[PDB]
């Protein structure tokens, strides 16, 4: 059974970003749960670990065990990438966002929601979320989404087979014009 909301919270987590590991672009905040793309200027110091094409970031813990909940804040974004990814993915290139490819996320672009199932499962969401839950269930396989601001069911990937550490994972989404410098921002249960 995939839980209603407030199951999934009961299983909350304290998710910090890596800043070692993101697109050089990156900025984050002192306390690593914001993370936002900064201009072309705006860089990290350069390194053989970081992604370095997808506006990409990983989280800590990696887990391999158990069930796992986290939420980030969207707010009024216009893209962004949410979920979580097996710790071993490429990060020079290498990756359709896929469940074959060990990514398991939802993503916002161009006015539409989509889980990146392959094909692309396009969610109809009639109440924009601001906050996106996360629920993984590790021994289940299956990593379920919520609409925080809703108290709403997003999507389930069910039958993962999830083998070895899994980690969350993020994008901010590119600037669009101005209109999606917002971080995302991952926030405590309240």
């Amino acid at each position: 059974n995939v839980p209603e909301l407030i199951g999934a919270q009961a299983h909350a987590v304290n998710v910090i970003l890596d800043a070692e590991t993101a697109y050089p672009n990156l900025i984050f905040s002192d306390d690593l749960k914001s993370v936002r793309l900064g201009n072309k200027w705006e860089r990290l110091p350069d390194g053989p670990q970081r992604f370095d094409s997808c506006i990409i970031v990983l989280g800590s813990p990696s887990f391999l065990s158990g069930r796992r909940y986290w939420e980030v804040e969207v707010g009024d974004k216009t893209a962004w990438i949410l979920g979580a990814c097996k710790t071993s993915i490429s990060r020079k290139g290498n990756m359709t966002l896929s469940p074959e490819n060990g990514y398991w996320v939802v993503m916002m672009k161009e006015n539409e929601y989509q889980a990146s199932s392959v094909p692309p499962t396009r969610l109809l969401i009639k109440e924009p979320p601001k906050r996106v839950g996360i629920f993984v269930d590790y021994r289940v396989g299956s990593i379920s989404f919520y609409n925080v601001t809703a108290r709403s069911h997003i999507y389930t990937f069910a039958s993962c087979s999830f083998s070895g550490p899994l980690q969350p994972i993020f994008s901010p989404g590119t600037r669009d014009g101005g209109k999606n410098t917002a971080p995302l921002t991952i926030c405590p249960v309240g």
